[PDB]
């Protein structure tokens, strides 16, 4: 019955996957799923893979440090490898890293992609366990993160290569409210102008006659290239959501809910913690869903508790929340979505959110 | 009502403060309590403390990067921490960093302390916000660890100068099973023997007509220099106490209880999770408590579904558990232990526990 919309699963780098990712099993409802480290010989890095319905994510952690001087000498790949996780958990945190597609025929989808100018990162090539094999590749997409085209073969086992499955579920979801997340919507791993820019002119070279391989991507790039914020030290009306929008580096990563209202109470209630958005966002919105004869499903007085965003066209609308910036850096968040026939992607609460400073910043 | 016994909290080193604060409120019970960063001024690191009774956790993390080239140029003592912090993480990872002793007089302990050769880091200084004043020291004790001594003057708030109080209760709790934890029992930051013996050897040149700070220090030094294991790449019959008694850089803080069933057992049930000591350690301790008419106030047979151990004298025992490695590196644990006057420290265990593996290993 599981739904992943062609998402493999997304894979964070970040300082203690083993903890992290219990972040998301309490707060957020997951479930381990599988698990790669030094059980499964891998002596370098751990990772924790956690699953929600159709999201998937995985954490992973180095094990050892750069000059671990007291059991081996790293081989020169490997200890670039660690090298390299280190520099990203610096310049960046803890964040998103990697975003992996199913994907058939990786060879495919990865020539055209390099054809067309992508930086690659790891060509195909065949991780190849006792349960059988798979074809990956990665390039960078969004700054340093990146897409991972995954190519199923003969592997048969829990996830990947060197992955074990998880030995039953977390006691703690016995007692927390469930959170009905249903896949993962998009992701944008970085949301700087010029390098989402970028992103899509790479993107859109990468458009031809086979299917190209994040729909989510595409769309996102359509809509908002379509135009291309302002804060004060005061906090901001717009409190959290300016951070989002003109932070650097700032990420975030979209989970559909087939009931935002649901996932949003239940998350509420496990501890999760939102943007609130201002009253006058809702006032101004009352009158335009009205004027425009669109009735939604929910009342519009909880999405107003629970300051829940609204876009919309004549077909339908959307519903959109923000978490409270993540980390101590006000870089990574993550964004809960409901769709009523609108594949939009909020790109009317730029100009919502960016008027509710403006009356209150030309209130003085 | 609460009870610190002298430990005004531990500060611990991690990469993600604001999440990993988060486990120990939902898998263990805390709640937040005060906070530092970007919201108080502190331009380099986030602080969350949670506390659970008299038990008072520090998670600190830089909220920037090294040659953060986008705000500010760091202050040259500035930049130096944050350098120092990423050479933690990467040599030790998340962990335990500093001790920290409600102290009358820091000027004296601390004067005595260098006099009798202690590494100084934090010669006595005096954090001043407006709610008040505040005198620490802080030094190298146990490898890089360190234990500082804080001394109330004038300061009124939360908890230390830039600190601001936490604003409610966590969510998660009111579906959560409690985890009567009292107070800090003890903390070792480094348990290999070079380590361990050169902070006790300090720890006896401290002593004096004046009480030392830390009471607990003072007696583990003592019960273990009384005396000063063996493992298999089978897995090994102690399963993860063979990694706290012989892996490298190991540290452990203990949490007394009064009712280490209770605790165990809701803690069982948030998600937390113990090593498990085999069968014949139970076998062995049954007879050993009934030749000593050591009659016990809880179920042995409780005791032995809840992998916790024992420690006797002849005027009363112990009761201790440790949980699994809490990181991917297995050099974090974590122990909870009930006291039934005892002031033991779990000497007997090793005796037992290397006995377990030793009828493991000679039946080959
Ligand atoms: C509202 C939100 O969920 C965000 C989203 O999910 C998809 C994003 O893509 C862009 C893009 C470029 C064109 O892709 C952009 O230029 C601006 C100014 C922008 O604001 C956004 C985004 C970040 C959007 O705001
Ligand atoms: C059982 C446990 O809780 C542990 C504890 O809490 C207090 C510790 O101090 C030592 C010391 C030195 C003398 O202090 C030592 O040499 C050995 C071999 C030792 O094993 C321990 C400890 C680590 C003990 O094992
Ligand atoms: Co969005
Ligand atoms: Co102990």
């Amino acid at each position: 019955e599981v739904n992943y919309r062609g998402y493999h699963h997304a894979e964070w780098w970040v300082g203690n996957a083993k903890q992290v990712a219990q972040f998301y099993i309490t707060r957020m409802g997951f479930e381990p799923v599988a698990h790669k480290g030094l059980e499964t010989g891998s002596r370098f890095f751990a990772s924790h893979v956690v699953q929600n319905n159709g999201v998937r994510f995985v954490f992973t952690s180095p094990v050892r440090s750069s000059a671990r001087q007291t059991l081996k000498a790293a081989p020169l790949a490997d200890q670039a490898r660690l090298d390299e996780m280190y520099d990203h958990l610096d310049k960046h945190g803890d964040g998103v890293k990697d975003v992996a597609f199913e994907v058939d025929d990786v060879l495919a989808v990865y020539e055209n992609a390099v054809a067309n100018g992508a930086e690659s990162v790891s060509s195909p090539h065949t991780d190849s366990c006792d349960e059988g094999d798979v074809i990956s590749a990665a390039i960078k997409t969004y700054g340093d993160t990146t897409h991972t085209f995954i190519q199923r073969t003969t592997y048969t086992g829990p996830f990947l290569p060197g992955y074990r499955s998880c030995t039953t579920v977390d006691s703690a979801n016995k007692f927390l409210p469930p959170v009905n997340l249903e896949a993962i919507d998009h992701c944008v791993g970085n949301q700087d102008w010029d390098e989402m820019s970028d992103a899509c002119d790479f993107y859109e070279r990468c458009l031809g006659f086979h299917r190209f391989w994040s729909v989510d991507d595409k769309d996102i790039c359509t809509e908002f290239s379509a135009l291309k914020n302002e804060p004060a030290h005061g906090k901001s009306q717009i409190e959290e959501y300016v951070d989002f929008y003109n932070g650097p580096g700032v990420q975030h990563i979209a989970l559909r809910t087939p009931n935002i209202i649901e996932a949003v109470s239940n998350l509420r209630s496990r501890g999760v913690e939102f943007i609130s958005v201002p009253d006058t966002y809702y006032e101004n919105m009352r009158l335009r869903l009205k004027a425009a004869g669109m009735k939604l499903e929910e009342s519009f007085d909880i999405i107003q508790k629970l300051n829940i965003l609204i876009d919309f066209d004549e077909g339908g609308y959307l519903l959109q929340l923000f978490t409270k910036p993540l980390m101590d850096r006000p870089t990574v968040f993550i964004e809960i979505i409901q769709r009523n026939n609108f594949d939009g992607f909020g790109a009317g609460n730029f100009k919502s959110l960016f008027e509710a400073i403006e009356r209150e910043q030309d209130l003085r």
